[PDB]
């Protein structure tokens, strides 16, 4: 049977940061990160591996690819959490960045 998924698309992410709303439009093939940094939007790293708690987000709402990351457990992932090095959109999305103090490990 046909594939239903396009080969490209451009996603808008919303980053609900501490005290304010940023947005920008995301490729389906680059992480929210790297998207925002393309902006010159400051969001915090550290790794860029999908290893540490640096990067760590909150999806609000949309759906975001995550199979690139291994620090947050399944249960973390089911959750809501992200690490915004090594997501990417599938749908629009909206992000609470700068969450790391909220996680434990
Ligand atoms: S900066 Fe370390 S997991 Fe994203």
């Amino acid at each position: 049977g046909p594939l239903g998924s396009p080969e490209f698309a451009a996603y808008k992410v919303t980053l609900v940061t501490p005290t304010g709303n940023v947005e920008f439009q995301c490729p389906d093939d680059v992480y929210i990160l790297d998207a925002a940094e393309e902006e010159g939007i400051d969001l915090p790293f550290s790794c860029r591996a999908g290893s540490c708690s640096s990067c760590a987000g909150k999806l609000k709402t949309g759906s975001l690819n995550q199979d690139d990351q291994s620090f947050l457990d399944d249960d973390q992932i089911d959750e809501g959490w992200v690490l915004t090095c090594a997501a990417y959109p599938v749908s629009d999305v909206t992000i609470e960045t700068h969450k790391e103090e909220e996680l434990t490990a």
